[PDB]
This record gives structure tokens, sequence and C-alpha cells, in this order.
């Protein structure tokens, strides 16, 4: 039972917490974007899945577009509260959530929602210039199903929140 | 019982394995040196406590010296199987051990074994110098019970490994 404490201590990587959701759990982590959708956080095969991080996202201070992924699940678990963020009310009375990483927490600040079925331009994660990161940023922004107070430049980093499973919801944040 | 596994996260800042040990266990820490020679790693009452660093060593990377506690258990456990590097022959079979922090791995290699009852000098974290750390150096090897083949310089950076409770067992490696 400590040869599972151990690999809980390698596999989860944060935690993520939204007020007023069922989203407040564990950020888990693998060497692909396959393992926890099927795998829960003590490793054990289930649904739900887990929620995670893109495999591709290994460094907080030099990534610009950190994702985290969860189930879109129908008994409202993981990641179904995200379409929260349609609902404009919802929005306005929660400009923020918290993201912990392995080192700390951010409280970040949303300024882009919409639901997206085959325009998957936002899971991004390399840019090679600064001025590549704000043609990302213009995109993302009109995609948006509202135009934010926030403003975000390409020197500013973010992190995305989608589901994974007709469309997936997206939520990104500046950090 | 997610209410813990989020305390857990926080808590939890590493993990420690030395082999041919029972010292495989996870790094606690809190804002002192005391909740965790009388809690577990889940915060309930314990009187083993829990293996934890150094309420002071915040930056793997600054940090000259970095503190883990744990009791000398009369059953064997926790931070009992320091005394080993008393015997010579479990020494030269066991020039290493591994710690992981929040971030990533280290083989942290042994230059410095002793005992001690009131000398406590190797609990030193700040050095205003690097002349400072080198002046410590000195010290504690010549505290060592034997010559070490590794060499050391207040360049490098260091892990002490300390029993808390007539002597602490005390082993110093280079990261
Ligand atoms: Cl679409
Ligand atoms: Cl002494």
């Amino acid at each position: 039972a400590l040869r599972d404490l151990q690999k809980l201590n390698k596999d989860m990587v944060g935690w993520l917490t939204i007020i007023d959701t069922e989203i407040d759990y564990p950020i888990l982590q693998s060497k692909d974007n396959d393992y926890y959708l099927h795998h829960n956080y003590k490793n054990e095969k289930a649904r739900a899945g887990s929620i995670f991080k893109d495999y591709r996202n290994t460094n907080e201070f030099l990534d610009k577009n950190t994702i985290i992924y969860g189930h879109n699940m129908k008994d409202g678990s993981m990641f179904a509260d995200l379409r929260k963020y349609l609902d404009k009310d919802f929005l306005v009375a929660h400009p923020t959530f918290s993201y912990e990483s392995g080192l700390t927490n951010y409280e970040v600040e949303i300024f882009a929602v919409y639901e997206t079925t085959t325009d998957f331009y936002y899971i991004e994660t390399e840019f090679p210039e600064t001025t590549d990161f704000e043609d990302y940023l213009q995109k993302v922004k009109q995609q948006s199903v509202y135009t934010s107070n926030v403003k975000v430049s390409g020197k500013d980093r973010i992190i995305t929140l989608s589901t994974c499973d007709k469309g997936r919801m997206v939520i990104q944040g500046k950090l």
C-alpha cells in the first residue's frame, strides 16, 4: 500500500478547483494523453478516468499554453461543469479559478470560453516566436462566445481547460 | 476522503529511498520542525510520525543544505536504519541514495557519516558567503567516522539525513 503511495506521488502533478462546481480534483499526468482517460488517481481502471495534464506540458515557466483534460461525464463529474461557463451569470460570478502545479498555486483569470467540434487550433503548445502566440490569442479570443474585459498579450502565459471524450467545452485563462 | 487527498498533495513534498533498508518513505513538510514528529502522512496522530523536510528548506536550487528528519524508532522503522552506515561494509556497498523533491529525483553521493549528541553545527542552513559553506564542509568532514573518497566543495550543495527524537545519527551527501 506504500508502493501505491509512491506511484501516486509521481502521477499527481497538481490540483484544480473551481468554486460552485464538482471540479475539485487532483491533476494527474502520464507519458501520453490516453492513460488517464481510463484510469483513476490510484491507477485502477475507471471510465470516469482522471483530470490530467497534457503530456507535452512539462515546464510551467516557459509553456505558453498548459492544457488540462477531463471527461464530460453524464453524471456531472469530472469536467461536465465546464459548460456552466456558457451561462453568462456564472462567468461574471466566477471570473477565476485556482490551479496548483507541483510547486505552487495560481489564480487563473478566464478570458475565453467556447465549444468546439472540429476546430482544434486551441490545442497548440509550440510557438516558435512570441508573434506566433499573439496570432493564437487573436484566434481564440475571436472563437469566444463573449468579448472579455481581460486583455492578454503574447507576453502572457495561459491555461486551457478542455473536455475530452459532440463538441468539447473549452475554458482558457491567463496565468 | 478527497479532502484528505488534497491535504496529502500539499503536505508530501518528496520521496526518499535507501536500498536494503526500511527507508522508502514519503517526505512530508509543515511550517515547523515539530508537527511531523507526531503525525503520520495522513495527518493522524502517530508516535512514529513521518519523514519530513526541515521547514527552513524551501528552495532546492539555492539551499546549500537540505535536512530531512525522522525518528530513530526502536521497531526499526523510519530512520532507525541510518545507523547501518556505521558498518563500513554497508557504506561501501551503498555509497548513494535517491531523493525525490517536488520536481525531480537526485542520486545523492554520501561523503560524511557520524553520530552526534551535543554538537549540532551540522544543522546550519544559512551561509552568507560561499566561503562559509566551505568552513562548514571542513568541519563536518572532520566529524565523519571515515575519510571519504568523495570530495565536495563550497560550490556543491548537500542533503543531510538525521534522526530526531542518546546521539542523533547523521548522513550527509552531495547533490
Ligand atoms: Cl467547430
Ligand atoms: Cl557530540
